[PDB]
């Protein structure tokens, strides 16, 4: 499996503007448009992002393109973050995907705030990291997803996604 498949599973795919778990305007594969309560503002960011007058609807190819870009930015954020990079570099391939997932979901700044967990992941103390990671608003808000990510870090396999 790969990050693309993982996120596609975690985020779904919607071709019309929708509200995410937090009530923010989104489209595609978890492509956040705006934190603003205005559908108009969201439609405007949509058009700006696609380069066309979309009227809140996109095609599958446009969704995929935003997706690729978003994955790429996530990786890039990691590599550019002082707290994140050394962790990511220390992990194996499977676990790196888990880190990407969280950055895509919450942003580089948000993830870089899991200091304790990060340190544990760096030390390769899987069980401890998993417990520390579960003590978070993230886990309490999006438990099913968080559990999949956490299991991934714990086991170093894609098993949590293999039945999905
Ligand atoms: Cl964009
Ligand atoms: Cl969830």
């Amino acid at each position: 499996m790969n990050i693309f498949e993982l996120l596609r599973i975690d985020e779904g795919l919607r071709l019309k503007i929708y509200k995410d778990t937090e009530g923010y305007y989104t489209i595609g594969i978890g492509h956040l448009l705006t934190k603003s309560p205005s559908l108009n503002a969201a439609k405007s960011e949509l058009d700006k992002a696609i380069g066309r007058n979309t009227n809140g609807v996109i095609t599958k190819d446009e969704a995929e393109k935003l997706f690729n870009q978003d994955v790429d930015a996530a990786v890039r954020g990691i590599l550019r973050n002082a707290k994140l990079k050394p962790v990511y570099d220390s992990l194996d391939a499977v676990r790196r995907a888990a880190l990407i997932n969280m950055v895509f979901q919450m942003g580089e700044t948000g993830v870089a705030g899991f200091t304790n967990s990060l340190r544990m992941l760096q030390q390769k103390r899987w069980d401890e990291a998993a417990v520390n990671l579960a003590k978070s608003r993230w886990y309490n808000q999006t438990p099913n997803r968080a559990k999949r990510v956490i299991t991934t870090f714990r086991t170093g396999t894609w098993d949590a996604y293999k039945n999905l």
